[PDB]
């Protein structure tokens, strides 16, 4: 079971197995985790503020999130 | 430049550009389950289901892996 499928490029789901199955293919491996965090926060922090024109407040209710949090990952990724 | 299908952020935009034009207060949560759930599949698969050596993949502890495997009820 999965929780959506309204994220397609079909579904999103399917090309983060293909980029990992891709990734494995290639031997320690310890930060998998923020590895893709990373990969896939970028994006959507672009978006959400493309979408909200930069408004953080529309901005972290789009996301579910405060704007406190929403400030930090903005600054994490040199997006402030 | 290690995650691609090119790179995986790309179609994380263009997923998202697609969902836009369908169009909400819980986009984090959405992406984090489309994205976490993926990730968890194919870990435990590379490691035959063995949690340890999941979790040390990850680089997160053993307990917050199988939190996240409940979450989306992958007991």
């Amino acid at each position: 079971r999965v929780n959506s499928d309204v994220l397609t490029v079909k579904p999103l789901r399917d090309s983060v197995k293909q980029a990992l199955k891709n990734y494995f293919a290639q031997q320690d491996v310890n930060d998998l985790y923020e590895l893709v965090l990373a990969e896939v926060e970028q994006p959507l922090l672009d978006m959400v503020m493309q979408y909200t024109r930069a408004n953080q407040t529309r901005a972290a209710l789009m996301m579910g999130i405060n704007r406190g949090t929403l400030r930090k990952k903005l600054k994490k990724y040199g997006m402030n």
